[PDB]
DNA sequence: ATGTGACGCT
DNA sequence: AGCGTCAA
């Protein structure tokens, strides 16, 4: 058994943010910028960078005044602030405009405010049905590159020379050949990518595998502007030199515990081991999936879910800008109160369903911990005033202050998330 | 002083 | 229900 049961597609747009804010503001167009938000605290810190800026050096979570030293010629837009805190609601909505693109072509799992996943099996069927055994062409495949090829002078003509020497070994005599399906899976998601890039102008990277880790992995192998295919028996090569962390879900705790426990560096070194082992040293479900990801072989469904299942706002009181008198307490907690149920409102409209939890949670000043607390309570109106008096209530118990009117231990973080939606 | 969404574990 | 991890 290989795991070619499905043609799985990972969707990523490219700089994301910057293209929303070049878009909008055409003199950013074909620069170094980057996005950014509050400009006060050394520039204010960024959180995307075209790839011309990529090219000195800048990086997302730098501030823009280090920035600005490596690339001094760096545009940035600024992110909108709205009740004192940075709005997010122009990239959601652009968000919603590429996902809703990529959704008339199959059923898409939301992964991220830029990305979706896609099944592209069914939709591989039906358009092997229509070609009736005619041949693929590269001109069908025009930013597709095939990874692991050419084997055995520019950019361009590489690419060019990898897809020549792939399709043609490529046996279309078999409808039933998982190359041929990633094939004219890949076929598809160049019209998703222009459909997108026509109707948005918005330009995106993707990967075509056989499920969904090695499409993401593959996705970023040719990032900006072109796609890669993955097949299954490029899988041993590819995962020769690929150290672990690059691997989704790797990329932190546990996959330096694969790397210090096993002492080993690369994903194809995974395969000496006996899914028994991997399990011992990490346990029943990752030790199976780690036996089966280093063999290119992974089961989790693309899942229907083109909406987020949590709406979520939040606001960092870094430093001496903590959050130390009740009044400052109360005042924030209707701030995001309000965002939240304007954002519940718009969704409630769109989407016809309501939150039911609102998950109230702090981080508190010294905790190197995201969160500090979270406490659940009821959401029955998208009432901000209510939200935020009732988001008080369960957490005015962590006031350890004796002087009624301080707070203290003082407040680094608040945030509110609904939940548990159900229909409406 | 980086600044919100999905999921597993218990 | 409350927490921890990974990331996007
Ligand atoms: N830690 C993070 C990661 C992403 N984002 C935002 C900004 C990104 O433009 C957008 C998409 O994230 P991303 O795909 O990981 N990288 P981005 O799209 O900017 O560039 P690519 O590397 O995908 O070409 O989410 C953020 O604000 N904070
Ligand atoms: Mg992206
Ligand atoms: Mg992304």
């Amino acid at each position: 058994a290989t795991g070619q049961d499905r043609v799985v597609a990972l969707v990523d747009m490219d700089c994301f943010f910057v293209q929303v804010e070049q878009r909008q503001n055409p003199h950013l167009r074909n620069k170094p910028c980057a996005v950014v938000q509050y400009k006060s605290w050394k520039g204010g810190g960024i959180i995307a960078v075209s790839y011309e800026a990529r090219a000195f050096g800048v990086t997302r979570s730098m501030w823009a005044d280090d920035a600005k030293k490596l690339c001094p010629d760096l545009l940035l837009a600024q992110v909108r602030e709205s009740r004192g805190k940075a709005n997010l609601t122009k990239y959601r909505e652009a968000s919603v405009e590429v996902m809703e693109i990529m959704s008339r072509f199959a059923v898409i799992e939301r992964a991220s405010i830029d990305e979706a996943y896609v099944d592209l099996t069914s939709a591989v069927q039906e358009r092997l049905q229509k070609l009736q055994g005619q041949p693929i062409s590269a001109d069908l495949l025009p930013s597709t590159y095939i990874e692991g090829l050419p084997q055995g002078v520019q950019k361009e003509g590489m690419r060019k020379q990898g897809l020549f020497q792939w399709l043609d070994s490529l046996q279309i005599d078999n409808l039933t050949s998982p190359d041929l399906q990633l094939t004219v899976g890949a076929v598809i998601v160049e019209e998703m990518r222009a459909a997108i890039e026509r109707e948005t102008g918005f330009q995106c990277s993707a990967g075509i595998s056989h499920n969904k880790v090695l499409a993401k992995l593959a996705c970023g192998l040719n990032k900006p502007n072109r796609q890669t295919l993955v097949s299954h028996g490029s899988v041993p090569q590819l995962f020769s030199q690929m150290p672990i962390r690059k691997i989704r879900s790797l990329g932190g705790k546990l996959g330096a515990s694969v790397i210090e426990i096993l002492g080993i560096e690369y994903m194809g070194e995974l395969t000496q081991f006996t899914e028994s082992q991997l399990q011992s040293h990490f346990g029943e479900k990752n030790g199976s999936w780690l036996y089966a990801m280093c063999r290119g072989i992974e089961h989790d469904p693309v899942k229907p879910r083109q909406l987020p299942k949590t709406i979520g706002c939040s606001k960092n009181f870094p430093g001496k800008t903590a959050l130390a008198t009740r009044e400052q307490v109360q005042w924030w907690l209707l701030q995001l109160a309000q965002e939240l149920e304007e954002r519940l409102t718009k969704d409630r409209n769109d989407n016809d369903r309501v939150a039911t939890q609102l998950v109230v949670s702090i981080r508190v000043q010294g905790d190197k911990r995201l969160s500090s607390l979270r406490r659940c309570c009821a959401l029955t109106r998208y009432d901000a005033h209510k939200m935020s008096h009732d988001a008080f209530t369960v957490i005015k118990n962590c006031n350890t202050s004796g002087i009624q009117t301080e707070w203290s231990p003082p407040l680094t973080m608040l945030f509110l998330c609904a939940t548990k939606f159900s229909a409406s």
